[PDB]
């Protein structure tokens, strides 16, 4: 019934996936000078440092949150992907699998907490 313990958990989670060779695309804001028409697609940018930046600054309540901005990430690369069979399209997908397999139990045990806490 630990309310902080998702923090260190998410830590460690974004520790693995910086490890995986499918998060090399991801790790830093998409350059503009490499897909100049990026912002015509894409309204609002995502990255794992980014993500690991405002967990790291105190700046997310709950992993509800973090998990919203990683989704993000996803989505952005899906709706950016000239075909559904391309290399980096297809390196999101792989690495959503492998987040959404470890976040779930993250949020399980928190929400699980948070309803201890006002019960
Ligand atoms: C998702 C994506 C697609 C194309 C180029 N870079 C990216 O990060």
């Amino acid at each position: 019934y630990d309310i902080q313990a998702w923090k260190k958990q998410c830590e460690e989670l974004l520790n693995l996936i910086f490890q995986c060779e499918d998060s090399e695309p991801f790790r830093q804001p998409v350059d503009l000078l490499e897909y100049p028409d990026y912002r015509d697609i894409i309204d609002t940018p995502m990255d794992f440092a980014t993500v690991r930046e405002t967990l790291e600054a105190g700046n997310y309540e709950s992993p509800m949150e973090l998990c919203k901005d990683v989704r993000l990430i996803f989505s952005n690369s899906k709706a950016y992907t000239p075909s559904k069979r391309s290399r980096i399209y297809s390196m999101s997908l792989r690495l959503s699998a492998f987040f959404e397999e470890h976040i779930s139990s993250v949020l399980s045990d928190y929400k699980s907490a948070l309803r201890f806490h006002k019960r």
